[PDB]
């Protein structure tokens, strides 16, 4: 876990929907 829930788990380099 990192910040959001999920912790950058997608593509990588600066993820987005925050909520």
């Amino acid at each position: 876990c990192r910040k959001a829930g999920v912790g950058q788990s997608w593509k990588e380099n600066s993820p987005l929907n925050v909520s």
